[PDB]
DNA sequence: ATTATGACGCT
DNA sequence: AGCGTCAT
């Protein structure tokens, strides 16, 4: 009872932009803006693949990792904004400039963990003990949570309706003599988030989505629970009942191999029937840290830090080359291994100038046709200058005798990924 | 021919 | 180090 931690202890968001790539070309050309849109990478193959998709076209059965022909299918009248092509590849400049508009308005309100291009943890634990003392214990106006779902309420017919009669129930119930109520940490930490929110919007044009909770996995999961454009706050006691139906590849982590084994092993569906295990049941299954987190994770209780940490620790160029387009020949590779280390050179400068580092290591990836994997072959070599023409002479040097083929002009097996990864910064 | 990334775990 | 997993 009294021992029994119950991970109430930090406040933590997730902020998540909508439709991301699709609203950065939405707001450069307002031609595209509310209507059915789609964001894909090269044409000549199928029409190119769909990397975005707006609500809209969402609405018509688009998804990602579509051929752009295909979701033409589905919806005639889609509208189609194509990533920038550079040196023969598909370059994201655009979409991790935006990202940086995002992530530094973010960073005023408190310090983030960037997650990924479009999406970021927020420890909000310090901000909102200082905004209830601000307070002084002043009740909590529904008119401060204006865009906030309560997960699992209202309980015992707009949409909006349903919204404002949850947010009714959560905030009537609400303790505000207790500075330490988790549930009123909490509610502030969704009042903050509002406004953080209202921020992005009003300075960059984008719209998110956002979860509050105690932890990253239940912030993450609460976010995605009504998208877009609206957050939802995951209380402690909101658990039992959410986890009860989740499926298990739901949360963050378990949506692979993991969390197939979860449920082939114990005979389970979904989170809440972890519970009935006991930890040390867990860890001889899934190991002695995953038993452990996933003991704690079913009861709503996780502990990995927001890391302070804004920008990427590595900085890549990838392209693949599928099907009859694989590279056969040594001047192909070595061509396309330029082309790839000309626009890490350009990214690599930028990140240099912007943000006092260097990096020190080049890691060299490919792949090979008839191959299992992402990676067939990952090799390194010392990064000394930020110079292109050295970078790719370096990764063919390292690369090298993956050619199995007498013929020293000739590649074989002909390569069906070539990746160039920038890694170990150091400051400068 | 589901591409371009990017973080972290295992041994 | 080099490979694997999982995520966006
Ligand atoms: N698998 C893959 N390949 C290439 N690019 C991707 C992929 N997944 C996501 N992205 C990009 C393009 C997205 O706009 C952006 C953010 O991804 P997410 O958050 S999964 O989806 P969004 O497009 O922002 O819609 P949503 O968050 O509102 O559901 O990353
Ligand atoms: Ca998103
Ligand atoms: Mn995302």
């Amino acid at each position: 009872g009294p021992h029994m931690a119950t991970g109430q202890d930090r406040v933590v968001a997730l902020v998540d932009m909508d439709c991301f790539f699709v609203q950065v070309e939405q707001r450069q050309n307002p031609h595209l803006r509310n209507k059915p849109c789609a964001v894909v990478q090269y044409k000549s193959w199928k029409g190119g693949g769909i990397i975005a998709v707006s609500y809209e076209a969402r609405a018509f059965g688009v998804t990602r990792s579509m051929w752009a022909d295909d979701a033409k299918k589905l919806c005639p009248d889609l509208l189609l904004a194509q990533v920038r092509e550079s040196r023969g590849k598909a370059n994201l400049t655009k979409y991790r400039e935006a990202s940086v508009e995002v992530m530094e308005i973010m960073s005023r309100f408190a310090v983030i963990e960037r997650a990924s291009i479009d999406e970021a943890y927020v420890d909000l634990t310090s901000a909102v003990q200082e905004r209830l003392q601000k307070l002084q214990g002043q009740p909590i106006s529904a008119d401060l949570l204006p865009s906030t779902y309560i997960e699992g309420l209202p309980q015992g017919v707009q949409k909006e309706g349903m919204r404002k009669q949850g947010l009714f129930q959560w905030l009537d119930s609400l303790q505000i003599d207790n500075l330490t109520s988790p549930d009123l940490q909490l509610t502030v930490g969704a009042v903050i988030v509002e406004e953080m929110r209202a921020a992005i919007e009003r300075e960059t044009g984008f719209q998110c989505s956002a979860g509050i909770s105690h932890n990253k996995v239940l912030a993450k999961l609460a976010c995605g629970l009504n998208k877009p454009n609206r957050q939802t706050l995951v209380s402690h006691g909101s658990v039992p009942q959410l986890f009860s139906q989740m499926p298990i590849r739901k949360i963050r982590s378990l949506g692979g191999k993991l969390g197939a084994s979860v449920i082939e092993i114990l005979g389970i569906e979904y989170m809440g029937e972890l519970t009935q295990f006991t930890e040390s049941q867990l860890q001889s299954h899934f190991g002695e840290k995953n038993g452990s987190w996933l003991y704690a994770m079913c009861r709503g209780i996780e502990h990995d830090p927001v890391k302070p940490r804004q920008l990427p620790k590595t900085i890549g160029c990838s392209k693949n080359f599928p099907g009859k387009t694989a590279l056969a020949t040594r001047e192909q590779v070595q061509w396309w291994l330029l082309q790839l280390a000309q626009e890490l050179e350009e990214r690599l400068t930028k990140d240099r100038n912007d943000n006092d580092r260097v990096a020190t290591q080049l890691v060299v990836s490919i792949r090979v046709q008839g191959d299992k994997r992402l990676s067939s072959l990952r090799r390194c070599c010392a990064l000394t200058r930020y110079d292109a023409h050295k970078m790719s002479h370096d990764a063919f040097t390292v690369i090298k005798n993956c050619n199995t083929s007498g013929i020293q002009t000739e590649w074989s097996p002909p390569l069906t990924m070539l990746f160039l990864c920038a890694t170990k910064f150091s400051a400068s």
